[PDB]
């Protein structure tokens, strides 16, 4: 059994053609997980995970702030205390239009990697 | 399977009472349940003050994230308290339980592979 403060996990900065202003913590990864992995994303002000899709689902819980969710067309903002279920193959992404960091938990089946 | 995305305030789910031989003072919200989940389920547990999930084990893992309060985690040997912002991984078959020794509600997210139910 592993009991740990999520903040103490070292975040990974992401800056690519499709993801900018985002840090990722792998809390429960491939080393431990028999079936699915647990990540915590921090989206800086102005940060973006552009529209994408994959053959696996997301299960998300918004921990802090106002998260903008990009849909195949349009977008929807949600707050801390929302959960999000993204079906396999659905186009989605994320943006932070606020002036403070947004945090969300994100779980995927292990075929999606960590 | 189906397409789309669900976006919903977790508290829009009513907290249902859990009452078994080994659980008292606990309510549960099924967020992403069997009816929808391809692989694993997402629940939000509320432990009332003095509530207890006694030591148990099962042939699936838990992945937990503490959302609110101070959660006492029962281990095969002793116990350890964690707080909001801690995660917990429980291996399959590991002895574990939970207790709320405080005077306020403790809340945690708990995900299991869907073969273990919701
Ligand atoms: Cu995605
Ligand atoms: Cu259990």
């Amino acid at each position: 059994m592993i009991l740990k403060r999520a903040y103490d996990v070292t975040p990974q900065k992401i800056s690519t053609d499709k993801v900018r202003g985002v840090r990722k913590r792998v809390l429960i990864g491939l080393k431990d997980a028999p079936n699915f992995v647990m990540r915590l994303f921090t989206v800086e002000p102005g940060g973006l995970i552009d529209r994408h899709s994959h053959p696996w689902e997301h299960e998300i819980f918004v921990l802090k702030g106002k998260l903008t969710v990009l849909k195949e067309q349009g977008e929807e903002t949600v707050e801390e205390g929302f959960y999000i279920f993204v079906e396999p193959n659905e186009i989605h992404g994320f943006r932070n239009d606020t002036d403070s960091e947004v945090e969300f938990l994100c779980l995927i089946p292990k075929e999606g990697g960590e």
